[PDB]
């Protein structure tokens, strides 16, 4: 699974089900602390599903997405 690491609102998201990501690739952006901060893939994989959308509330450990390689 991949998850947000801080409280905020999920400024934008760049994945969809069936997309592919690689460790350290950008995946979303998080608005908090009166800044915007990138969110990067904890691991590579095909995206199985996305659990969030643009502007949704997010938190530390709150899920962003699920993979066709999430350990498994």
């Amino acid at each position: 699974t991949v998850s947000i690491q801080m409280a905020g609102n999920l400024w934008k998201v760049h994945v969809k089900a069936g997309d592919q990501i690689e460790k350290g690739q950008e995946v979303a952006i998080l608005e908090s602390m009166k800044m915007e901060i990138p969110i990067v893939a904890d691991r590579s994989g095909i995206v199985k599903e996305v659990k969030k959308k643009e502007g949704d509330f997010v938190n530390e450990g709150d899920v962003l997405l699920e993979l066709s390689n999430s350990t498994q």
